[PDB]
């Protein structure tokens, strides 16, 4: 009755998509979780209350991502067998006496907005980065704003009171404002906002105390509701729903156990490393990394994804043995909750960054790309819990500079305002999502609505 498109294995997507279907579920709604046929065949269904459904990407023996290794081209055959099997799912639902009352999708899949609408299910455009980086991709799309995007551009929009904060040339988006390097991304991320305005609703996963002026701005004029932080209800000191404590649907398998080893570290005192589970790192990249860490001083707990680990070395791998643990995947949520656990050096992806402000943890920002560099400026400024790693003139990330952001944001003079921010933060976002909150009001509403 409720249907819920994620792009298909990006955990991203799908963990915050998940954790709102469950809140729906709450409402009295049933969820199904709308995934491939691939991704479905590796991994096990989410469980009660979802239902799953599978849809095509064309690959259904293979990952058809690995196999078609071109962005754009992974894109136009997931669009090709997708859209295709999306309307066949419908019919199939409706005629079983299962009808798509909704279709929460994920706008990356602008198809998915066409199949719906030619079966005249509701949509509804499920937007999983913050509002800041979210309006300046709209703006581009309704060409109020011109590619490629600068920091005059986007102090335009902070002289309007849109923008909280002053993007400088390494804080706007790089999809849009160097269009150059990524054009197919670029254009996906434009391409979301097209037919957005003829969406039954839209929903953003953020809420309205973390980006104010930027939330404000999203739903005057894309009708775009705050729904998040879209976490399990048990890191949101929520009860209603007692055993929402994990996201249930982990495309990758945690190996290496780490909890044992976080509970004889001392309080406050490990870092958390980790550039999530899409960016790569090339070998010399790692090595500053591993080297900063030790270097530091500090405990850490180093996540080295399965299909990243054969660039690290052994050498540098035994290195990190005095120290450090590392690991193929973690309770990432579990580990930020810990007692020992001090601070988070993160790529800032959106999904890790409200990780660590419902944890209330300070962060290192190390970012790539998407929406990476915006949310490290504002982690930095607007927001005062963290530092960004900064790049030398070659774009290099030296080992030098992140053992000094750690030691910055765990020793430096500012390290109690980086924790009291953080905190800060924390209870805004838990207050936002528990009964009567300014997101837990919006998931109301939307349920309300379709129920
Ligand atoms: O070892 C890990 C690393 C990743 N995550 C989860 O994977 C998601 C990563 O999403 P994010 O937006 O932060 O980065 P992405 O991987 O999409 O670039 C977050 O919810 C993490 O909690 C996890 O559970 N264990």
């Amino acid at each position: 009755q409720v249907l819920l498109l994620p792009f298909p294995a990006a955990q991203g997507h799908t963990n915050p998509m998940l954790q709102f279907g469950r809140r729906l579920a709450y409402h009295g709604l049933r969820p199904t979780l709308v995934t491939t046929r691939y991704v479905l065949s590796t991994t096990p269904p989410p469980g009660d209350p979802f239902r799953v459904a599978a849809i095509s990407d064309g690959f259904d023996d293979a990952s058809g991502m690995a196999a078609l290794p071109d962005p754009g081209e992974y894109l136009r055959t997931l669009e090709a067998h997708g859209a295709r099997t999306l309307a066949e799912l419908l019919l199939s639902e409706a005629r079983a006496g299962r009808p798509a009352r909704v279709l929460v999708y994920d706008p990356h899949l602008p198809w998915a907005r066409r199949v719906a609408r030619a079966a005249g299910v509701a949509t509804a455009a499920f937007l999983s980065q913050p509002c800041a980086v979210d309006l300046i991709y709209g703006e581009v799309c309704a060409r109020r704003l011109a590619l490629p995007v600068t920091p005059t551009d986007a102090r335009g929009l902070y002289a309007r009171g849109v923008l909280g904060v002053e993007l400088g040339p390494d804080d706007v988006p790089p999809f849009v404002a160097a269009p150059e390097l990524t054009p197919a991304f670029c254009e996906q991320s434009i391409e979301q906002f097209a037919g957005l305005e003829d969406d039954d609703d839209v929903l953003v996963n953020s809420f309205s105390d973390l980006e104010p002026k930027e939330a404000a701005y999203m739903e005057s004029t894309w009708r775009a509701k705050t729904i998040g932080p879209s976490l399990p209800s048990f890191y949101l000191d929520d009860g209603r729903l007692r055993s929402n404590t994990a996201y249930g649907f982990n495309l990758f398998r945690s190996t290496v156990p780490c909890m044992e080893w976080l509970d004889k570290q001392p309080p406050r005192s490990v870092v958390l490393v980790s550039y999530g589970t899409v960016s790569t790192f090339d070998v010399a990249k790692l090595e500053e990394l591993g080297n900063g860490l030790c270097n530091s001083g500090k405990p850490f707990l180093w996540v080295v994804r399965s299909n990243e680990e054969h660039k690290l070395s052994v050498q540098l791998r035994k290195k990190c043995e005095k120290r450090g643990l590392i690991v193929p995947f973690c309770p990432q949520l579990e580990v930020l909750a810990h007692k020992a656990t001090g601070c988070f050096l993160s790529h800032c992806g959106w999904n890790s960054t409200l990780e660590a402000i419902v944890n209330g943890v300070p962060l290192v920002a190390m970012p790539h790309w998407a929406d990476q560099p915006t949310i490290s400026k504002y982690v930095e400024s607007l927001w005062g819990m963290g530092v960004r790693v900064q790049l030398d003139k070659s774009g290099i990330l030296q080992r030098e500079e992140v053992e000094r952001c750690i030691r910055e944001v765990m020793d430096g003079d500012r390290k109690e305002d980086y924790r009291r921010n953080a905190t800060r933060l924390m209870k805004k976002a838990k207050e936002s999502m528990q009964e009567g909150g300014s997101s837990d009001k919006n998931i109301a509403e939307f349920a309300a609505k379709y129920s």
